[PDB]
């Protein structure tokens, strides 16, 4: 039941997930005021070169781009993390307009889109028994700023229109998700959640601060897809973002200044 209309959004999810009002939810603002320097965050390490990427699907409120999980292959380690996570999946928030869309704000500005690389510790069996854990999960966020195109994006904005239909999929592999990344790693991190429900308080958040560069005509192509449903005259998925959660009793840690 739960989407991102007036009547089943963010505002109404507390009702079947009282979590949504819990100590540790995300996205929060990131205020580069109050955001503390760590000199003990050690540097990410993003090794992403033995990729296997596996299919594309709408899920109904997102586009999920799913990898084999099934061993070491796409991994994040190092940075706050004390451990191995593999990716499952990366998906994106944005906007019904460029003004608006990411998850995570900075200095309470909003990029165009936010992409989420998710990954599971393989201290844990598997994605469905880390999501109960408080380190079951790392998410890489990274922000979206309109511009030049980014051209390791082209592939997933391409196929977009195969998987408008909620529940579909297709085919998706010998997609690099390395062509997704920006030149510099430095990161904030803090402890949350799942911004979807069920909203689980199981996620190290790793923001990176430089966006990459999409181009008007590449976040056009995210807004095609359809929100579950299906007609006669029904609804495209835009706007499947959560607002900014306070951040409550935690701190938001720095790998630069
Ligand atoms: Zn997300």
């Amino acid at each position: 039941h739960w989407g991102y209309g007036k009547h089943n959004g963010p505002e109404h999810w507390h009702k079947d997930f009282p979590i949504a009002k819990g100590e540790r939810q995300s996205p929060v603002d990131i205020d580069t005021h109050t955001a503390k320097y760590d000199p003990s965050l050690k540097p990410l390490s993003v090794s992403y070169d033995q990729a296997t990427s596996l299919r594309i699907l709408n899920n109904g409120h997102a586009f999920n781009v799913e990898f084999d999980d099934s061993q070491d292959k796409a991994v994040l380690k190092g940075g706050p993390l004390d451990g191995t996570y593999r990716l499952i999946q990366f998906h994106f928030h944005w906007g019904s307009l460029d003004g608006q869309g990411s998850e995570h704000t900075v200095d309470k500005k909003k990029y165009a889109a936010e992409l989420h690389l998710v990954h599971w510790n393989t201290k844990y069996g598997d994605f469905g028994k880390a999501v109960q854990q408080p380190d079951g999960l790392a998410v890489l966020g990274i922000f979206l700023k309109v511009g030049s195109a980014k051209p390791g994006l082209q592939k997933v904005v391409d196929v977009l229109d195969s998987i408008k239909t909620p529940g579909k999929s297709a085919d998706f592999t010998n997609f690099d998700p390395r062509g997704l990344l920006p030149e510099s790693l430095d990161y904030w991190t803090y402890p949350g959640s799942l911004t979807t429900p069920p909203l689980l308080e199981c996620v190290t958040w790793i923001v990176l601060k430089e966006p990459i560069s999409v181009s008007s005509e590449q976040v056009l192509k995210f807004r095609k897809l359809n929100f579950n449903g299906e007609g006669e005259p029904e609804e495209l998925m835009v706007d499947n973002w959560r607002p900014a959660q306070p951040l409550k009793n935690r701190q938001i840690k720095a790998s630069f200044k």
